[PDB]
RNA sequence: UUAUCGGCGAGACCGGGAUGCACCUCCCGAAGGGUCU
């Protein structure tokens, strides 16, 4: 039970670019600039935050493997829960909302689900 | 931090034509010399 805060430098071996529906408009192209166009970009952390969590998801199913019938065990709704992180099926762990330090067993039992919520 | 969760994405050759060239003397002036078996 540590923060760890990772801080540091991304630089940019081929373009960085992300399109965004508000950035971009009927003038172009544009990254979200968080002002006007005279302002600084900003690669959002939102895209940042969905590749590593596509990429844990890979490394979990990974280290699951496949099944004996050479299928992934996550059906649709378990892969939508490490995925995208919403309840398809309407069953999952609906912790009182007062609770700020809950879900201890579900973090333990699913580390991505911990990492992403 | 008024909660909890969400990669915006996928495709495209911008390329196709061109002589930069045509004229000019850079020359005009000079002793480097004298000394020692």
């Amino acid at each position: 039970m540590r923060t760890l805060n990772f801080n540091g430098k991304i630089s940019t071996l081929e373009p960085l670019t992300v399109t965004v529906k508000n950035a971009v408009s009927t003038s172009g192209h544009r990254l979200p600039r968080n002002g006007g166009f005279n302002a600084a970009p900003y690669f959002p952390g939102t895209s940042i935050r969905g590749t590593l969590r596509h990429a844990a998801h890979k490394v979990i199913v990974d280290r699951v493997g496949l099944n004996a019938d050479g299928k992934s065990p996550f059906d649709l709704a378990e892969h939508f829960m490490l995925a995208q992180g919403v309840d398809i099926n309407g069953e999952a762990e609906t912790f009182a909302p007062g609770e700020i330090n809950a879900g201890a067993e579900l973090r333990s039992k699913n580390p991505l689900i911990s990492l992403f919520g």
